[PDB]
């Protein structure tokens, strides 16, 4: 009987978040799977949502499948080389592409950010039926800003830009909100399905990205939660961590760094609308968790859960980004949203509105680890995972080894008895998986689908990260690091504090030889 898979991505949610994984917030739904499933506490993905997409969906590295950077980052220096399309490309075959043609009905709701174009959409690349928000953000509830001249390059990047299929869509439905919307079309694709073959659903959630937005009653259940601060709520996260075994107790936490004001410095406006942010993205990761509940119930009451392989994950670390402080995402965010959006404390998280929490809320939610989201240090790229799949042998239990997003193309491929294509598929060349199927390991047979000499490699916007085992050098230049490698044993250090590159520099030299080839294999330029 070939199982069901349903693969969940969160948008930018942080690491201990979910109740399951430390957190304060209602995620009823994705605690019961946690639980009863494994969770991964040293799976990684790659530092932004394109980027860790692209392996998602393939098996291999972000420089080889298309999104050498992101497409928004692209350079006419960049272009005509090999893996920086700015979309999934053709050196690769996509994980629905080899499962669609072995019998799988391919089902997908949510975003994208893959490819802009007809022949990049998710009905081009493997997906059969498909509601899909194509950029990389959008307004939630569907509101857009005027887009002439003047617009800011961030908002014109994040059109409400929707597909069906292979209809691109003309208007939104009354009530549209994104994640009750990608719940209702993955639930009616699901109950339309060919009850007698097996399915793969893809439900990758926008939430919760900014503009952080919810339905108000949602947020109101958490009105004055937050209205500790940042490092108040750091402080809860790492003691609940510890409490339930995510963390040793013995961890040092990678020290918060953020240019703005440390909450007892804001005036008490200035915290009262920061603290309102936190309400409602508190309301969006439980929102989205109700909608996951009505995915996944339904599959329950169907028969269906206990032969699905469950996967959940965000797709990189919490969003500790202020937009305003880079001129890119120009001109002028702060006035356009002054003048075509209302912040005041009363109207955050409705439609007209337009935040984002910034650093302190995001290193709440990644500590211990360094830093967060578009980052190569853990806080960017370690991120909350979860399987559930009661034939497998590991469940009930919490992990700490090794894992990467790639793996789980060749996982789900193995759990499919579907064999990857090898160099060539549909008349062309294209790539091999870089991951390593996890079946193995959640079957008891070993501890862990990798080992000490395992050997992966990170660059984004020049920042990099090399890892062999649980020995990994960063690289960060100015003014975000030093401009120099530094160096990491993750198993004594996961907050990356302890820089070991002058006490130990043959295991760095060793790491600099890993990261040439890293480069070499992959095209990173
Ligand atoms: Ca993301």
């Amino acid at each position: 009987k070939r199982p069901n898979f349903l693969v969940i991505v969160a948008d930018d949610l942080g690491f201990s978040d979910i109740g399951a994984f430390g957190g304060e917030i209602a995620t009823p739904n994705l605690d019961a799977l946690a639980i009863a499933g494994l969770r991964l506490t040293d799976f990684h993905t790659a530092s932004t949502a394109s980027p860790t997409r692209s392996m998602l969906l393939t098996g291999t590295d972000h420089h080889i499948a298309g999104i050498g950077t992101m497409a928004e980052a692209l350079t006419p220096e960049l272009e005509g080389k090999p893996g920086y399309e700015g979309h999934l490309n053709e050196r690769v075959v996509a994980l629905p592409e080899l499962l669609r043609e072995a019998g799988y009905q391919t089902l997908m709701a949510g975003k994208w950010h893959l490819g802009l174009k007809p022949e990049q959409t998710p009905h081009a690349r493997g997906f059969e039926r498909s509601f899909s928000l194509l950029p990389g953000a959008a307004n939630h509830y569907g509101f857009e800003p005027p887009y002439d001249e003047s617009t800011p390059r961030i908002l014109k990047g994040t059109p409400a830009l929707y597909v069906e299929d292979e209809r691109y869509l003309d208007t939104l439905p009354e009530g549209f909100y994104s994640s009750d919307a990608f719940g209702d079309k993955l639930l009616q694709y699901l109950k339309e399905r060919d009850q007698s073959r097996p399915f793969f659903a893809y439900l990758p959630f926008s939430a919760p990205h900014w503009p952080l937005q919810a339905p108000r009653e949602i947020v109101e259940k958490y009105r004055g939660r937050y209205d500790a601060g940042p490092e108040a709520l750091r402080q809860e996260r790492l003691a609940r961590l510890k409490e339930l075994g995510l963390v040793e107790a013995d961890v040092e936490a990678h020290p918060v760094l953020a240019l703005t004001r440390e909450w007892e410095a804001l005036e008490d406006e200035e915290r009262a609308k920061s603290a309102r942010a936190m309400e409602v993205y508190a309301a969006m990761v439980e929102r989205m968790d109700w909608n996951i509940g009505r995915v996944v119930d339904y599959l329950r009451r169907q028969g269906e859960l206990d032969n699905t392989f469950v996967l959940f994950m965000s797709d990189n670390g919490a969003e500790g980004a202020l937009l305003e402080a880079f001129p890119k995402f120009g001109p002028d965010l702060l006035g356009f949203l002054d003048r075509h959006y209302d912040n005041s404390l009363e109207n955050i998280g409705r439609a007209n509105s337009y935040v984002w929490y910034g650093p302190r809320w995001a290193q709440a939610a990644t500590a211990p680890s360094r830093l967060y989201k578009a980052f190569t240090t853990q806080g960017g790229i370690r991120v909350p995972a979860l399987v559930r799949y009661p034939r497998l042998s590991r469940q009930g239990a919490i992990s700490h080894a090794f894992a990467t997003v790639m793996d789980v193309t060749p996982t789900l491929l193995d759990l499919a008895g579907v064999r990857h294509p090898g160099k060539r598929w549909r008349g062309r060349e294209i790539a091999e998986p870089r991951g390593r199927s996890w079946l193995g390991w959640l079957s008891g047979e070993t501890e862990a689908a990798h080992d000490e000499n395992t050997v992966t490699g990170w660059e984004l916007f020049g920042m990099r990260a090399i890892r062999q085992g649980d020995w990994k050098a960063v690289y960060l230049p100015a003014p975000v690091g030093p401009a120099t490698w530094q160096l990491y044993d993750l198993a004594r250090d996961p907050g990356e504090i302890h820089d070991l590159a002058d006490s130990q520099p043959g295991k760095l030299a060793e790491l600099i030889e890993h990261w040439k080839r890293y480069v070499s294999e992959t095209g990173v330029v």
